[PDB]
């Protein structure tokens, strides 16, 4: 099964190529997930230059298959089952009163590295905004993401809504509305409800001159009990 490649530490290679009210941007993420703990250690570098977004509203579109779920809940982890021909993930995520992502993700296995590669467009963003005039606080709020099954699709579908807090002491909504689907022929586990719990650290390394993100991120199933 799938779950049998995350025993360990695996290492991760992140690579986002964006469009943002025509900037045009690109991430490279480095790191390893390890799905024992649910613990992320990334580092993203901007290979661009500055990157024209805020780093916090990227965070969850820069690989859930790295989720802990617990052993009485293995039977509900579709992102492993996947694994390792790997799912495509689709986003929007609405930014209230601002513009719009449109996501769309590979996250399957290259090798022994699993590869998150993503293109993502940004539409009607508005100038002097949260988001294209970076206001917004360098920090993640812990979250929890609720997951259904989309048997018609043979895949998962989430809808969550992310607070980014503007340094203004107001919130920035970031509605998102997700599906996933196998990308290989073979049989996947379709969950029960539940949902991820997400805690995350953004910082810096104070020896990178580059517009980065350093992330870590424990994230861990829950929802369903004994």
């Amino acid at each position: 099964k799938g779950e049998e490649l995350f025993t360990g530490v695996v290492p991760i290679l992140v690579e986002l190529d964006g469009d943002v009210n025509g900037h045009k941007f690109s991430v490279r993420g480095e790191g390893e997930g390890d799905a024992t703990n649910g613990k992320l250690t990334l580092k993203f570098i901007c290979t661009t230059g500055k990157l024209p977004v805020p780093w916090p509203t990227l965070v969850t579109t820069l690989v859930l298959c790295f989720a802990r779920y617990p052993d009485h809940m293995k039977q509900h982890d579709f992102f492993k089952s996947a694994m390792p021909e790997g799912y495509v993930q689709e986003r929007t995520i609405s930014f209230k009163d601002d513009g719009y992502y449109k996501t769309r993700a590979e996250v399957k296995f290259e090798g022994d590295t699993l590869v998150n590669r993503i293109e993502l467009k940004g539409i009607d963003f508005k100038e002097d905004g949260n988001i294209l005039g970076h206001k917004l606080e360098y920090n993640f709020n812990s979250h929890n993401a609720y997951i259904t099954a989309d048997k018609q699709k043979n895949g998962i579908k989430s809808n969550f809504k992310i607070r980014h807090n503007v340094e203004d002491g107001s919130v920035q909504l970031a509605d998102h509305y997700q599906q996933n689907t196998p990308i290989g022929d073979g049989p996947v586990l379709l969950p029960d409800n539940h949902y991820l719990s997400t805690q995350n650290k953004l910082s810096k390394d104070p020896n990178e001159k580059r517009d980065h993100m350093v992330l870590l991120e424990f994230v861990t199933a829950a929802g369903i009990t004994l």
